């Protein structure tokens, strides 16, 4: 199994985040998100699979955070701006069907930001990068 | 909009589930799963939706209880017996793609009742059951 934890800094005054959805996808036999010591822990059977932390601000903003682990490597995603009917399923089924979706998972990242419309920051880097034990932290700007 | 307020009832010491997932359905403008005093609570945007939550025991039992609305009315279904590879938000996607969900979602029950293969029985009742404002008990034998 893989287990990915993450941690949530939220930097910025301006707003206040919080989870909304948290999903795990069908392959590598799934997996399950919990929480120990206000972090996010998702585990996995096993190569291949990922999970989904959506996001949402009381102001409207919102956000997806994607982590998992393709070819035995973890990877991550964020994508923001985000219509109502992209939930947090819609977007990490996505990651398994649609090409440019597909093609970010593989990119296998250990770091990724982008900005919203808004021009706020959202970061994951994962600080125990390596092996079946990792680590991130989500930083919200 | 639509709330819908879920609290766990766990009776049987011989097991302790807790939740692994939560998933939001992409219509009626989606939705949000929060936690208010250990309550589980559904947002939806409006009728024509619902969430799931998935729950999993360490001596191996699993299942879902999905909660919306359908046509102004609740509804509500309870699925065991998982495989690896049912997750949380395949089984929410299937109440609007297979028959057997779909005809339960329609049903728009005010309470079901279903047991797993080795006999526990898991229950849904809303215990406020008509209005925008909705109120479930979950117990788990």
């Amino acid at each position: 199994t893989y287990k990915i934890t993450v941690r949530v800094y939220q930097t910025n005054p301006n707003a206040f985040f919080h989870p909304v959805e948290k999903t795990v996808w069908k392959y590598a036999n799934g997996g399950t998100w919990t929480i120990t010591d206000d972090q996010h822990v998702l585990t996995m059977g096993g190569s291949g699979t990922s999970g989904t932390l959506r996001f949402h601000a009381d102001n409207g903003e919102s956000f997806t955070a994607t982590f998992g682990v393709h070819n035995y490597k973890r990877w991550c995603d964020i994508v923001t701006n985000l219509a109502a009917d992209e939930t947090g399923m819609v977007i990490n089924q996505q990651y398994y069907s649609q090409k440019n979706r597909e093609e970010a998972r593989e990119r296998q990242l250990s770091n990724y930001e982008v900005k919203n419309a808004k021009g706020r920051n959202f970061e994951i880097v994962y600080t125990e990068a390596e092996g079946n034990d990792l680590h991130a932290n989500l930083i919200i700007g």
